[PDB]
This record gives C-alpha cells, sequence and structure tokens, in this order.
C-alpha cells in the first residue's frame, strides 16, 4: 500500500522545517545515517561532518540532564520517547531541543533504526522561566505590600484615639495640679502609668510597621513596552477564555519612563485583574491600553474597558483603603497603586467610559 | 545525493510515533494525500475515510481559535508555521494538537505540497492550566492569610496596654469617688471619655480583623498524593537548578487524610520554599518526604533536609510570629502552618537532623 511515491516523501522530509534524522543501532552507539537540512540549520553542523556517529556530541560537557538517561533507557527498552534537553551548536550557542525518537525494527536487514524529529523550544523555555521568576517575585512583593498597607491603615485608624487619651491624661493632670485630696498622688501616678501605656501602644505600631517596610523603593530607567509585557504575562494570561479583545495602541515615541519594575509590574497586574473581573459578566469585552505625551515631560497611560463601570457615588471612593464592592475583595489594589504613582512622581485618577465601563489614567 | 534509500525513509515515517501527514494544495483546500498510522491513532479516523480532503474537520465546530487564522495566513504566504489548537477525534474526544506545517513546492509537477508533523500536547496543556489556577488561588490566599496574621498579631500585642489603661481609669475613678475637690467632676468626665476611646481602639481592631477573616476553614476528604503533587508543582519547581535530590518514600496504605486543600497547599508551598532556601548554600542537597501511621487513627508526615539546620537556641522559637533569621524574611510561614494543623486536628513540631539539617513532622 503506497499512498504516495517514496521520492515525494523524501522530498517532503528534506524540505521540512523541523529537524528530522534517521539513525542506526550499533551497540551503544546510534550513528546518524540521515539528517535533513532543517537539522543542519538547527545545529550548525554539516552532514558531511557528523554522519555515522551518535548525536550525543550536541550535549557538549552538559551531561547532567535526566533526559539523557531517560532516552538511553528508552532505547534499551525499545519504546519511543519525547524529551527536551540542552544542546549546543558548533559555534557554542545553547538551544533547547525537543526531540521525539521512535525506534523501529527493519526486518529487511534485521537491524534497529530510529527516526528522530527535533525542534527548537528555546523561546518557550525562556518565556516559561521568566514567568516563574515573575510569579515568585510577585508573591513575595504582594505579601509584603499587603502587610505594610495593613499596618499603615491600623496606625491611621488608631492615631486619633491614642492622641485623645494622651490629651485627656494631660488635662486631668492639669485639673488635679491644684488639689488637696489625699488620694491625688496615687491618682496622678495611675494616670502617669496610663500615659506610658498609651505611648507604648504607639511604639508597638512603629515597631512592626518599620519591620514590614524593609524594602527600598528604587527607581530606574524602564521600557514601558517591557514592563507592560512582563505584567501581561502574569495578569493577562487567559484572554482566549473570557473572549476579551486586547488592543495595545502604543506610541513608539513615548516608550521610556522613569520607574521601578517590581512596583509597576504589581500595579499593572492588579489593574489587569480588576479589569478582567469587571468584564467577566459583560457582553462586549474589550480592553484598550494607550500612551500619550503629557505635561512636565511626563507620559500618560490610559486603560479603558467595557466592564461594570462606576456608579454615581463610587468614583471618589475608589482609592480609599478597604473600599471594595466584591464579596471576597479587600480593596487594597488602588490604594497601593496610588502610593506607588505618587512615590514615582505622577498622578492617578479614574473616570466612567462612554461604553458603561471604566477608564483609568496615570502619569509618570 | 542520497544518504538513505527512499524506501527506508518511508518505513521510518510510517513507523514514527508522531503523526506525519502530507497534503496537496487545491485552491482553498489542502487535501491529505498521506497519513501515517501515528496520525490515525491520534485522531481515530481511518486513512481510507479521510484521504483527499482538508484536515479542518478535526476542529469540529470549535472554530474560535486564532491558530486557525494563523495557519491560513501562513499557507497563503508560503511560510512554515507551528501552532497548537484543539482538535477532536472521531469519537468526540478533545485533544491538544501541536502541528508544524512546512509548505514545499514540487517543481516536478509545479504543485505546492505541505508536510505536517503533529503531536499530542494535551497533558502538558492540562498541567500548565492547573499550575495557572494554583498560582492565582495561592496569591489570593497568601494575601488574605498574611493580612489576617498581621491583624491578629497586632491585637495580641495591643491587648495588654489597652487593658492596663482601662484598669487605671477604673482605679482612678475609685480613688476620686470620695473627693470634694471642685475639679473632680470634670476629671471624672475626662477619664470617662478616655475610657471610651480605649474601648473604641479595641473595636477598631475587631472591625478590621473580622473584615479580613472572610474565608471559611473547610475540611474535606483529601488525597495526600494529590495535595503533595499540587503543592509540588508550585513549590518544588526548579529541582534541577539547585541540584536538590527529591525522594518521596510514601506509603500507599496511608494516603487519605481529612484536610482542606488550599490550606494544605499553602502550608506545603511554604515548607518547600523554606527547605529549598535552607539547602541553597548546602553541599549535599537532599529532601525526603515520608508518611507513616500514627496514634488516634492519624498519619504523620516527615520532611527532612540537609539544610542550614537549627542552632541550639532556635527550635522553640520557630513557630512564634515574626521570628526569622533572614534579612528579608517575615517569619509568618510556620505560625500560619501551626494554626492550620491545629485547626485540622493535628500537631506540628521540629527537630534537628543527623546531617546538620532540619526535620519537620506533622499529624492529621
Ligand atoms: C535519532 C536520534 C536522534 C538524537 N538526537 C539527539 C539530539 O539531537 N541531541 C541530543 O542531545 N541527543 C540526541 N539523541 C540521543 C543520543 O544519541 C544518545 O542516545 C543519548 O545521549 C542517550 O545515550 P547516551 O547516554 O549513550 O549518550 C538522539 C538519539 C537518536 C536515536
Ligand atoms: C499538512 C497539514 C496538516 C494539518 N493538520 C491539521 C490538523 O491536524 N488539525 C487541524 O485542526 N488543522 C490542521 N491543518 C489545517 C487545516 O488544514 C486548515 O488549513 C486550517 O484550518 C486553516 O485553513 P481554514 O481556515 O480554511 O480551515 C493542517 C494543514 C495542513 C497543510
Ligand atoms: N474597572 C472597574 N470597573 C468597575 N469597578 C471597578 C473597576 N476597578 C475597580 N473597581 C471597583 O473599585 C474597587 C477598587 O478596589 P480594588 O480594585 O483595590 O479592590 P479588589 O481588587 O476587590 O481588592 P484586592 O485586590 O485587595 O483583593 C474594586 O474593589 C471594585 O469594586
Ligand atoms: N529547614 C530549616 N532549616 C533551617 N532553618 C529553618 C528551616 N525552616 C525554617 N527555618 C528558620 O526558621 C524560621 C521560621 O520562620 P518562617 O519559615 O515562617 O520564615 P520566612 O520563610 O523567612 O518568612 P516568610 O515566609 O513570612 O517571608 C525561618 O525564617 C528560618 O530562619
Amino acid at each position: 500500500s503506497h499512498m504516495i511515491n517514496a521520492k515525494l516523501l523524501q522530498l517532503m522530509v528534506e524540505h521540512s522545517n523541523d529537524g528530522i534524522v534517521v539513525a542506526e543501532q550499533e551497540g551503544n552507539e546510534s550513528i546518524l545515517i540521515y539528517v535533513n537540512p532543517a537539522f543542519e540549520r538547527l545545529t550548525g553542523y554539516c552532514a558531511d561532518d557528523i554522519l555515522y556517529q551518535d548525536c550525543r556530541f550536541l550535549q557538549g560537557e552538559d551531561h547532567d540532564q535526566p533526559g539523557i538517561a531517560i532516552i538511553r533507557e528508552a532505547i534499551r527498552e525499545g519504546r519511543p520517547c519525547c524529551q527536551v534537553l540542552r544542546n549546543y551548536r558548533k559555534d557554542g550557542s545553547l538551544f533547547w531541543n525537543e526531540l521525539s525518537i521512535t525506534p523501529v525494527h527493519n526486518e529487511a536487514d534485521q537491524l534497529t533504526y530510529y527516526i528522530g524529529i527535533q525542534r527548537d523550544v528555546t523561546e518557550h523555555q525562556q518565556t516559561q522561566a521568566r514567568l516563574q521568576e515573575l510569579q515568585s517575585e510577585l508573591v513575595h512583593v504582594s505579601r509584603l505590600s499587603a502587610m505594610g498597607e495593613m499596618a499603615s491603615a491600623l496606625a491611621h485608624e488608631l492615631n486619633q484615639p491614642l492622641a485623645a487619651i494622651s490629651n485627656y491624661m494631660k488635662g486631668s493632670r492639669r485639673l488635679l495640679a491644684g488639689s488637696s485630696d489625699p488620694n491625688t498622688p496615687k491618682v496622678e501616678s495611675a494616670l502617669d502609668r496610663a500615659a506610658e501605656q498609651a505611648l507604648r501602644a504607639g511604639q508597638i505600631i512603629r515597631r512592626l510597621r518599620d519591620f514590614v517596610a524593609r524594602g527600598e523603593s528604587e527607581k530606574r530607567v524602564e521600557s514601558l513596552s517591557k514592563l507592560i509585557e512582563e505584567a501581561g504575562a502574569l495578569g493577562l494570561a487567559g484572554a482566549r477564555e473570557q473572549n476579551v479583545q486586547l488592543r495595545f495602541s502604543l506610541d513608539p515615541g513615548a516608550d521610556l519612563v522613569l520607574a521601578d519594575r517590581v512596583q509597576i509590574q504589581q500595579v499593572l497586574v492588579n489593574l489587569f485583574r480588576n479589569a478582567l473581573e469587571a468584564m467577566a459578566q459583560s457582553q462586549r469585552r474589550e480592553l484598550v491600553v494607550t500612551n500619550t505625551p503629557a505635561a512636565d515631560d511626563m507620559i500618560e497611560v490610559e486603560v479603558s474597558d467595557t466592564g461594570s463601570g462606576f456608579q454615581d457615588d463610587v468614583i471618589p471612593n475608589l482609592f480609599q483603603t478597604f473600599f471594595t464592592t466584591k464579596d471576597t475583595g479587600m480593596g487594597v489594589g488602588l490604594s497601593i497603586s496610588r502610593s506607588i504613582i505618587e512615590a514615582h512622581g505622577g498622578r492617578m485618577w479614574a473616570e466612567s467610559n462612554a461604553s458603561g465601563g471604566a477608564t483609568f489614567r496615570f502619569t509618570l
């Protein structure tokens, strides 16, 4: 049964864009007997140089890879195997090789051959590792930031009552100054100790607040394209699921800003999450990000959605700490974002959009 | 130039474990002219049924995939393309097809053919999506848990001073009870207001504490294998990098426990991070996880490393809130872990290991 002529197959294999090799078993060596030009391009070795010897030279000295042992076991067993490992071109460049090997037995000559299809997954590996770094740093930064915001909010809430207590103690001392009652000394002493405890309370606040503020707010030259893509990999994963239409109408002339990177990443991740959640129950789901020039040699970024939008009595409350409309929401994202923008030398505000959604703007 | 006979190539292609097809361009249709048995197995269609018609029937009614348009554009242009999309077997099963297509022009008959190598990436896609779900839920749970622990720690720190203030106010009122000084009423009133403010402070504590405790501590029947693997995907990624040797010496007879899943995931993620960090600067890096039967129809889990270990004056401080030895550490992991184990009906403790590392045990 021949569906196509073997010449045609050979032609397709030769011109395929994936590296395709065929090897022959000779004891512990699986010598190459065919390589297609895609393999030559991927590896940089010429076919005249590497025929009739095992492919393991692509590993170099990097033999500390479990995939190698997996492949050796698969060859010994006789089963196929797909594995991804680090290989090196003739010039020394490192690349990630996803190779599928199928051992097949030729009964014409009773030999064991293998067909190997190999492709470059280096870009996928790099993006995935970058995403892992981002997820780890984002978890650490989110824990620290939430704790710090909690501490600051408590301090602000408790400043009035402790101050009032101190002032009452001061006033009571002043009233008792001119007293002849025998109990007055003890009373005074009692009040004194009370005052001490009040001050101690304040101290405790700072003693933990500064404990969690152990992170310095750096600012460096940063590419907006880069930090938008870094934030997007975490926050904008899953656009296909909610059928959200993404549009980045970006200006190549307004790309470089002065910013930190972990803080802008966390601001954008939070904005992206809030926008995706607000458009989760929307009919038309479209998110637009745009940059424009602004005053004071700044650049303004606008993010507009078709989400749940802002009710009339909502917009001036958005940035107040603990304000949320969600059952499980905390209401910390925008407060942290506003503190980050103000620390970096910009302004942030919100408005309703003409589609019933929300438009956020900030400057840097 | 023929390195191998075309019959041999055909044989290798036929027996390859990856689906390999060859198609021919006829206007808007790329009709299949060859399919290898791997493709038949992957799709479930017989070659006699599907030859000489376009592959798009594998999509079914799921045409809302951008990869389809990408491939159509690539075919129009004439370039290769690798894309992953959802396809469906003849029985209706869904699978993830990674297909690489290379268009090649045959000048023998001046036609355009395509060679397509297609493999199943369904398992990889599922594991990656599960990891995305885990990272999202872990971020949310970590923010909430950190905030709650912060609030509880503040409350515990501030209980003494506020109580002391209240007691001083009470004592002062008792001393002033028997007084004739004209200023005594005002003094009393002042103290009264002071007392109010003290109580208000306490109220504020609860008003935020219960605000962040908006999460119910569920407990369900859970597989230890499953929750260890779920926690490992996040926390144990990167074993190859630090050359850490993982050993799960597990008991199939002691696999089912009564536990929550998000909370045990977060406990294990934290333990895995602490163990990886402690072995980061170690010479021999080996992590062992083991389960054994314990009293009261419980099961005890042991996790041992060769890490930095415990100094003599360290072990009884490990679980106290804010205790850490790291420059950027917060010291919240073990306190939360102990509260989780105690809520689920178990005990948790630590000891030094014979290799200079740390051994942690818990019961459920
Ligand atoms: C057809 C075929 C292609 C192979 N291609 C590669 C390759 O591209 N890169 C690589 O590092 N190993 C490749 N290998 C694996 C090595 O040839 C070798 O089998 C592997 O290192 C395990 O054997 P070893 O432990 O003796 O090295 C290939 C093997 C076969 C059969
Ligand atoms: C060689 C080859 C193999 C293909 N294999 C598949 C496949 O396995 N599954 C699939 O959904 N589409 C596959 N396609 C793509 C479809 O044939 C079709 O070209 C694609 O849907 C874009 O064209 P359309 O928009 O007219 O459908 C393959 C295309 C070629 C050339
Ligand atoms: N694009 C938007 N459209 C409509 N409402 C919005 C939008 N963005 C924010 N909001 C509302 O304003 C609030 C601002 O608070 P924030 O976004 O920080 O809260 P959250 O994301 O619920 O909290 P957290 O991130 O701390 O769990 C949101 O909780 C939500 O109620
Ligand atoms: N396996 C271990 N070997 C040696 N020291 C350890 C080990 N596990 C924990 N420790 C020490 O005990 C402390 C227990 O606190 P915890 O692990 O919660 O802190 P952390 O991970 O630094 O803090 P956080 O997770 O809140 O940032 C650690 O900070 C560390 O100093």
